[PDB]
């Protein structure tokens, strides 16, 4: 439950982040599917992209 | 990459609450193979859910 909530809370952080393209939030979700232990470092690369992709 | 789709949807949804959003994804995990009919539940849910 614990890691389910996780990845839900931090994928739907990731898919609402402005500056990212569609392939790049669909890839970060696919990989917090794929190992959700890895949730806070996707999480962080994804704003980091984010922030980097800023107007 | 069926379940990984319908959890990208589901996340999508902008009109349902972090309990109905978390609800779904533990549903996705429990039984995968019931993605299409989650993320259709899903999507009733939000359209309902919309801001009026």
């Amino acid at each position: 439950n614990k890691f389910n909530k996780e990845i839900s809370v931090a994928g739907r952080e990731i898919v609402t982040l402005p500056n990212l393209n569609d392939p790049q939030k669909k890839a970060f979700v696919y990989s917090l599917w794929d190992d959700p232990s890895q949730s806070a470092n996707l999480l962080a690369e994804a704003k980091k992209l984010n922030d980097a992709q800023a107007p």
